[PDB]
């Protein structure tokens, strides 16, 4: 599939850079014809087939295809796609309140504040999983706030760079995200499904409540080893006045066997969450 090959600068003016990762750089931008603001993500293309610099066209096309499907208040939306020899440029919805990661670093939350973020994440993931989309990279830095100067910030899930449509209950691709948040099936290179996202939600919940990362070791390999062995515990110093139902929620997500792990529907019916 090809994208718009006119110069993006003829239609948009760029401004503040919002951040960058290994292959993408994201800049605030404004569409000239409407004055409406967006986030332009510039994704570096592979220059040769055997290269490992840049993103393969197959991976870029998968991300765009998934993004085009989604319209939900808790997930980022895609406006337009441009490309040139060097980059594919995704014109995305602007979410300007910054990362949940940075929000947590400025402030530990209450269980109310924790559940208010978590419930939105769950609703967003419920939508994705209903469409058989596994995100595969759920973590606080991939959660963006619309406005962080409000008591109960609204959030949107971003970064669909590892996302896959799961048409057969599982996928068996490369797929490996951030060690602190990946499920044991990812660590062990086993077939992956929607269950992996639910493990990541358990990790996120643990962090939301405690300010600590449950499997984090001194090196990347230690963290991965901890994940595979389900080496975590609720430290009393962090959790002594956290409700037992909150711990039960996390406990039923941080389960090695994907089949025994809570699904997104289970998580919404869990007594800690259910109205
Ligand atoms: O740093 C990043 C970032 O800020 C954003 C972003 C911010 C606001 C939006 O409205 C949309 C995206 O996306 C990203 C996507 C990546 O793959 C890697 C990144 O580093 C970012």
């Amino acid at each position: 599939t090809v994208f718009r090959q006119e110069n993006v600068d003829d239609y948009y003016d760029t401004g503040e850079e919002l951040g960058s990762g290994q292959f993408a750089v994201v800049k605030k931008c404004r569409e000239k014809s409407t004055g409406l603001q967006y986030a332009a993500k510039f994704i570096k293309k592979r220059r040769t087939k055997s290269s490992r610099r840049g993103v393969s066209r197959e991976d870029i096309e998968r991300e765009v295809s998934i993004l085009k499907e989604i319209q939900h208040p808790n997930v980022i939306t895609l406006h337009e796609v441009y490309e040139n020899k060097t980059d594919v440029i995704l014109i995305l919805e602007l979410v300007a309140g910054g990362e949940l990661f940075d929000f947590l670093a400025e402030k530990s939350l209450t269980e109310e504040e924790a559940t208010e973020f978590l419930k939105q994440i769950l609703n967003g993931v419920y939508y994705l999983h209903s469409l058989q989309i596994a995100h595969f990279d759920l973590k606080p830095e991939n959660i963006m706030l619309l406005d962080r100067n409000v008591p109960k910030p609204r959030i949107k899930i971003i970064d669909f760079g590892l996302a896959h449509k799961i048409d057969f209950g599982n996928e068996f691709k490369n797929i490996f995200g951030t060690p602190e948040f990946v499920a044991p099936e990812i660590v062990n290179y086993e077939p992956l499904g929607l269950e992996a996202d639910m493990w990541s939600i358990g990790v996120i919940t643990y962090i939301l409540l405690s300010g600590a990362s449950p499997f984090l070791g001194d090196t990347k390999q230690e963290t991965l080893a901890n994940v595979s062995a389900v080496n975590y515990e609720f430290e009393d110093e962090y959790f002594s006045n956290t409700s037992a139902l909150a711990k039960d929620f996390i406990r039923r997500l941080l389960v090695k066997d994907p089949k025994k792990r809570m699904t997104i529907q289970d998580s919404l019916q869990h007594p800690w969450i259910k109205p």
